[PDB]
C-alpha cells in the first residue's frame, strides 16, 4: 500500500506560501488484526490550522479531519465500505485501530452531501451552535453581530440566530458574500473592506447597540464592535483570523473604560469542550434544520489532493464562498 | 459658605496642581452637610474626562449634619463631589450600618467597609467565583480594592499572588499574609516572577491595572481561568495609543472567561449582606485595615495625585 501526505516544510511566516508545504509519498505497513485502511473522500481545511501548525515540528504532517471510506478491514465492526470521520492529517490513506474514529449519524440521509459532516453538520456547525446558544446565550429577539458571516462558522451562526428570532448584522470580506447573505435574509450585511467608516455602518445597522457578538476576526474590528455593545452584552470569542498571520505587534486593545462601564462578558471557547450527549444532540439539531431549509449550506469543492495547500491558502484569504472542501 | 475643587484643566497624563482650582461659594438656604472625611479613588481619573471644565470633581464623603429624619448630628454617606459643605434633600443619602461600632474609624465606610470593599467582595466572590483552593493574581494589591481582594481570598482558602508598586507595600501585604508579593517596578521580568510565584498558572485574575501587565498574566492563566475586569489604572493616565491586546490564540486555547463589572450592579439585600460580611470579618481580624489620612481639604488634589502614583499606603482619606 501507498499514501500521499502533505507536511509542513517550514513554519509559516505571515500567510502560508507554496514553499511552506512538501508533498511526500510513503509506504503503508500491512494491516494488523483490528485495524482498517481508510481512503480519504473529502478533507477539510480550516482557519484553526494556521495556529495549530505552530506546535508542529518541521516535517510533521499537517493536522486535519476527513471523511473516509474503508477499503480493507481486519476489524469486523468496520466492514469494507463503512464511512467514518478521522483526523490523521492531510493524507490520502491512513491506518486506524478503530478507537480514534467517529461514525456519522445513523440517521444521515443520502439527499445531502457527505462533505457536510466536515461543515454545517460537523465541527464548524457545532462551533456556531454552542458559541451562539450557550456562550452568547441568545433567547430570541436579540441583535447579534457576527463577522466572517459567510464562513463555515459565521454563516451557521447567522442562520441559527434568524431561526431563533434574532436580528443579524453580518460582516464579510467581499461583495459576493454580501449579496449571498442578503438573499438568505440577514438583516444587515456589509463588506468591511469597502465601508467608508466601520463605526457609522455598525451604528446605522443597530442604533440601540448589540446584545451579542460572535467574534471570528479579532483585531481592530472588534474594538469598534465593543464600542457599540449594550450593557451586559455577551461576546463569544471563537476565532481571531485577522491576527493569525500577523508579523507585527497585535493591534491596540479595546478601550477599557467602555468594557467596564458596559460590564461586558467575554468568553472564549473551543467546540471540543462539548462531548457526549450535548455534542450528539447539537448535530441532530443541525441536521434537522438543514433538511427543513432553515439552514442553507454552500460548499466550495476543490478537486485534487495535490491542491490542498492551495485550498488552505485561498480559504485563509477569504477567496472562497462556502465551506472549503478538498475532494480526493 | 463652602469650598469646592473643580477641574480647571483636563488631565494630560497624570494630573498636576494647575489642573485643579479651589473656589469659594455661598450656599443657598434650605439639610446642611459638613464633610469630615472625603475619599479620592482611581475611578476619578476616568470620570474626570466626562466633566466640563469648571465642574466639581466627583467623589464620596462621610459627613455630619450641621444645620426631620436628619437631625443635627446624623452621620451619612454622600457624593456631592470635592466640597466641604453641600445641601441635600435627604433622598440621595445612605445611613451607615446600624451596628457600626465606635471602635473602628468612621472613614472605613469609604474604604474596606465601603465602596472599595464591596468592589473586592463581588469581583472576587461573584465574578471570579472563588470556592477555595484557587491561585488568584491581584494587581494594585495594596490599594483600597486589591488589599481587600487578597484578604478575602485568603479567608476563602486561596493562594494569593499580589503585585504592588513599592517596597513598603510589599512588606505590608506580606504581613497581611499574602503568599507571594512583589514590586512590579523592580522585578527583572514580570513573566518569570509570575511563573515562579505559581508554576501551575492562575485560576483567577482580579484586574485593576490592564495594559501589558494583563497581557503577561493572560499568558499564565489556567484553562477556564476567570478574569474580573475591575479597573485599568495603567491606561487611565496614559499618553499615546493603548497597548496591544492580549494574544488571541492563548485566550481561545485556554477558553478564558473575562467579565467586567462595577460595584453598583449589586444593590438591596445583596449589598447589605456584603456590608455585613465585610464588617464582621474586620471585627474578627480576618480583614485588617490601614488608612493614609491627609489633613486639610486644601490638600485634596495632592491626595488624589499621590494616590494615583502609588505613594500612599492604605485607603487615601482627606480629613477636613
Ligand atoms: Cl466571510
Ligand atoms: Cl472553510
Ligand atoms: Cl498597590
Amino acid at each position: 500500500s501507498m499514501t500521499k501526505t502533505w507536511t509542513l516544510k517550514k513554519h509559516f511566516v505571515g500567510y502560508p506560501t507554496n514553499s511552506d508545504f512538501e508533498l511526500k509519498t510513503s509506504e503503508l505497513p500491512p494491516l494488523k488484526n483490528g485495524e482498517v485502511l481508510l481512503e480519504a473522500l473529502f478533507l477539510t481545511v480550516d482557519p484553526y490550522m494556521r495556529v495549530a501548525a505552530k506546535r508542529l515540528k518541521e516535517g510533521d504532517t499537517m493536522m486535519g479531519q476527513q471523511v473516509a471510506k474503508v477499503v480493507e478491514s481486519k476489524n469486523v465492526a468496520l466492514p469494507k465500505g463503512t464511512i467514518v470521520l478521522a483526523s490523521p492529517g492531510w493524507t490520502t490513506h491512513s491506518i486506524s485501530d478503530g478507537k480514534d474514529l467517529e461514525k456519522l449519524l445513523t440517521e444521515w440521509p443520502d439527499t445531502i452531501p457527505l462533505s457536510l459532516a466536515l461543515g454545517t453538520v460537523g465541527m464548524p456547525g457545532l462551533t456556531a451552535y454552542f458559541g451562539l446558544l450557550e456562550i452568547c446565550g441568545v433567547k430570541g429577539g436579540e441583535t447579534v453581530m457576527v463577522n466572517a458571516a459567510a464562513g463555515a462558522v459565521g454563516s451557521v451562526v447567522g442562520q441559527i440566530a434568524k431561526l431563533k428570532g434574532c436580528k443579524v448584522v453580518g460582516a464579510v470580506g467581499s461583495d459576493e458574500k454580501v449579496a449571498y447573505l442578503q438573499k438568505l435574509g440577514f438583516d444587515v450585511v456589509f463588506n468591511y473592506k469597502t465601508v467608508e467608516s466601520l463605526e457609522e455602518t455598525l451604528k446605522k445597522a443597530s442604533p440601540d447597540g448589540y446584545d451579542c457578538y460572535f467574534d471570528n476576526v479579532g483585531g481592530e474590528f472588534s474594538n469598534t464592535v465593543i464600542g457599540q455593545m449594550k450593557k451586559f452584552g455577551r461576546i463569544a470569542i471563537c476565532g481571531a483570523i485577522s491576527t493569525y498571520n500577523r508579523t507585527g505587534p497585535l493591534p491596540p486593545g479595546p478601550p477599557p473604560e467602555i468594557v467596564i462601564y458596559q460590564e461586558l462578558r467575554m468568553e472564549a471557547f473551543v467546540v471540543y469542550r462539548w462531548q457526549g450527549d450535548a455534542r450528539q444532540k447539537a448535530l441532530k439539531d443541525l441536521l434537522k434544520w438543514v433538511l427543513e431549509g432553515k439552514i442553507q449550506y454552500k460548499e466550495y469543492i476543490i478537486e485534487g489532493f495535490e491542491n490542498m495547500p492551495a485550498a488552505f491558502m485561498g480559504m485563509l484569504k477569504g477567496d472562497n464562498l462556502g465551506k472549503t472542501i478538498v475532494k480526493a
